[PDB]
C-alpha cells in the first residue's frame, strides 16, 4: 500500500510488548518501509490460500490475542533483515532488497511453519504441541535462511544436501536468536513448543541425540522418510557447528571452540561461495575448510578447528 510510515505497539505471543513499523492508508497495516523493498504480514484467516489479506488495524495498537502471532512474525522478521544486513552485508534474502512477505492463521491446529519458494508461512498449532510458531525467534530465523539458501547454494531438498539446507537454517537461526539477545540456547523451538512441558524443544544442537536425532555420520539415517531424513542427519550437521563455535571432545577427538561470530563468518561463506545444489557432507566439509582457509589463514587455529570439528562427527 503507498501511505505514510509510522510506528505502532503491540504484544507477540509470550506476551512481551513490543514496537513494530506499519503503514497509515486509511487503515493501519502492517507493513514495514524501513528494511529493503519492505516487510509484509498477511492474515491467512484459517484457510490455506495465499497469502491472504494484508494486515489492516483500526487504530495502530496489537494486543488483541489475534493480532500476537502477527505481531512476533512482522517484527522478528525485521530483526533477521537486520542480522543479515549488520552482519552478513546481505540485504535480504536475495541479496537486492527483495520484500519479505509472512502469513499467519494458516490453516486450523497447524503444528508447522515453512518457506514456501515465495513466502513464510506460520500455523498456530494445536494448543498442545506448538503455540503460534512465529513466537520462536530462531523459527522466524530458520524458515528465511531457507530463502537465503535457495537464492544462493540452492540445495535440493532430500538427502545429505537436503541435511546441510536445514543445518544452515538451524544455524542462522541460532545466531540470530544471539544476536537478538532473546534468552539465547543451541536448542530449536523451544519457545513455541509444548506449552505445557518445561525445558525441551523440537531439536537440540548440542547434543542431537537428546531426542534421538543423530550426532556422528555412523548413526545417519539411510531411509526414505522425511525427504530421506533431512530434519534428522542435520543433527551431524548441528553438532559439528556446536563444536566449532563453543568447543568439547566428542567422541574421544577434542575440538577447540572459535566463537559465533566466526562459526558464521565461515559458513555464510561456504553458503554464498562454494556448496552448490548437489552438495553432500564431505563437500560442506570441503567447503567450509576452503572458507576458514581463506578468511583465517591455512595454518590458523580456525581452520584446525573446523577440521577436528568434522572429525569428530564422523565426515571426512
Ligand atoms: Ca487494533
Ligand atoms: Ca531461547
Ligand atoms: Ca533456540
Ligand atoms: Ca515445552
Ligand atoms: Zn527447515
Amino acid at each position: 500500500i503507498t501511505g505514510t510510515s509510522t510506528v505502532g505497539v503491540g504484544r507477540g505471543v509470550l506476551g512481551d510488548q513490543k514496537n513494530i513499523n506499519t503503514t497509515y492508508s486509511t487503515y493501519y497495516y502492517l507493513q514495514d518501509n524501513t528494511r529493503g523493498d519492505g516487510i509484509f504480514t498477511y492474515d491467512a484467516k484459517y484457510r490455506t490460500t495465499l497469502p491472504g489479506s494484508l494486515w489492516a488495524d483500526a487504530d495502530n495498537q496489537f494486543f488483541a490475542s489475534y493480532d500476537a502471532p502477527a505481531v512476533d512474525a512482522h517484527y522478528y522478521a525485521g530483526v533477521t533483515y537486520d542480522y543479515y544486513k549488520n552482519v552478513h552485508n546481505r540485504l535480504s534474502y536475495d541479496g537486492n532488497n527483495a520484500a519479505i512477505r509472512s502469513s499467519v492463521h494458516y490453516s486450523q491446529g497447524y503444528n508447522n511453519a515453512f518457506w514456501n519458494g515465495s513466502e513464510m508461512v506460520y500455523g498456530d498449532g494445536d494448543g498442545q504441541t506448538f503455540i503460534p510458531l512465529s513466537g520462536g525467534i530462531d523459527v522466524v530465523a530458520h524458515e528465511l535462511t531457507h530463502a537465503v539458501t535457495d537464492y544462493t547454494a540452492g540445495l535440493i531438498y532430500q538427502n545429505e544436501s537436503g541435511a546441510i539446507n536445514e543445518a544452515i537454517s538451524d544455524i542462522f537461526g541460532t545466531l540470530v536468536e544471539f544476536y537478538a539477545n532473546k534468552n539465547p540456547d543451541w536448542e530449536i523451538g523451544e519457545d513455541v513448543y509444548t506449552p505445557g512441558i518445561s525445558g525441551d524443544s523440537l531439536r537440540s544442537m548440542s547434543d542431537p541425540a537428546k531426542y534421538g536425532d543423530p550426532d556422528h555420520y555412523s548413526k545417519r539415517y539411510t531411509g526414505t522418510q522425511d525427504n530421506g531424513g533431512v530434519h534428522i542427519n542435520s543433527g551431524i550437521i548441528n553438532k559439528a557447528a556446536y563444536l566449532i563455535s563453543q568447543g568439547g571432545t566428542h567422541y574421544g577427538v577434542s575440538v577447540v571452540g572459535i566463537g559465533r561470530d566466526k562459526l558464521g563468518k565461515i559458513f555464510y561463506r561456504a553458503l554464498t561461495q562454494y556448496l552448490t545444489p548437489t552438495s553432500n557432507f564431505s563437500q560442506l566439509r570441503a567447503a567450509a575448510v576452503q572458507s576458514a582457509t581463506d578468511l583465517y589463514g591455512s595454518t590458523s587455529q580456525e581452520v584446525a578447528s573446523v577440521k577436528q570439528a568434522f572429525d569428530a562427527v564422523g565426515v571426512k
